[PDB]
């Protein structure tokens, strides 16, 4: 009864708790990222919104630390501050956007990867990823977070070693 | 002069520049493969929440126009919700991100394609992304596209072919 079988089909919603639970995956790791980086050039940054501000300042706030960092705006600034995030800006999430994610350094990553690896065996497991995601977690939870992973788990175990991890931070 | 030289180091803003067109390349795409998607599964959805719409709705339209098609929303919907986008939802990138891209047809990419390859030749060029993305453009928007598609023109010819546009929506 294809009529039936089209009513109870379900993958739209799969799919979005999927990409959901990946973004904030990625953005938890970028947010560890951002702050580990030894690129001065962001950490001045970093620095100067932190003395500006909770993560959210206004988005005037932004343009004044970053010319008071010494930098010139391009005219359309505003446009394209409005395509990463009522006039206030989470400042990591422009930190973050600050970053070259292919030219990631080994070290940098691994600064992320040791967050989600709790235990430091080298894998990241389901409960450990639901832990880092949702950290009074329930059942629910960490089958959520086992289905998300299936696109980035490429060997198929499970879990989340460095080489998966890093791919998909790299983007590549 | 290597504080001299550091103070004048701009890489962060063309890093930025860079991200945050992207993001809005990879969204309208988005857009127009939801839009022609042949998944009745997110045509009804996409149906449902037109007749409730701008492209603008709140998060509880969203959730009634889920669950009166049929759909049981799960217990933390409104957490996985607030990942992707006061209280009102972009119903479209809802529906982008109800659709999986690693496993996105060939003529549906094509669909969103056919539409920066404005000439259709094959080709999206510069100044036809330019076009596509902030379509009284100036001289300075058409260089700033230029500088974003450097990730994702894979054989370095400034423009970017089917290939490489698939390469870019598949995550791969
Ligand atoms: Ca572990
Ligand atoms: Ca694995
Ligand atoms: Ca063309
Ligand atoms: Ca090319």
């Amino acid at each position: 009864n294809l009529y039936f079988q089209g009513k109870i089909d379900i993958h739209v919603l799969e799919n979005f708790k999927n990409y959901a639970l990946m973004l904030r995956f990625q953005k938890l790791a970028m947010t560890i990222i951002a702050q580990q980086s030894n690129d001065y050039d962001v950490q001045k940054l970093k620095a100067a919104f932190l003395h500006l501000d909770k993560g959210n300042i206004t988005k005037l706030q932004l343009r004044k630390g970053l010319e008071r960092s010494g930098l010139m705006l391009p005219p359309n600034f505003d446009l394209l501050l409005d395509q990463i995030d009522s006039g206030n800006i989470d400042y990591t999430e422009f930190l973050a956007a600050a970053i070259d994610r292919r030219q990631l350094s080994k070290k940098l990553i691994y600064c992320a990867f040791r967050v989600f690896d709790v235990d430091n065996d080298g894998e990241i497991t389901t409960a450990e990823l639901a832990h880092v995601l949702f950290n009074n977690i329930t059942e629910r939870d960490v089958n959520q977070v086992k289905k998300m992973i299936r696109e980035v788990d490429k060997n198929g175990d499970g879990k989340i070693d460095f080489y998966e991890f890093s791919e998909m931070m790299k983007l590549t």
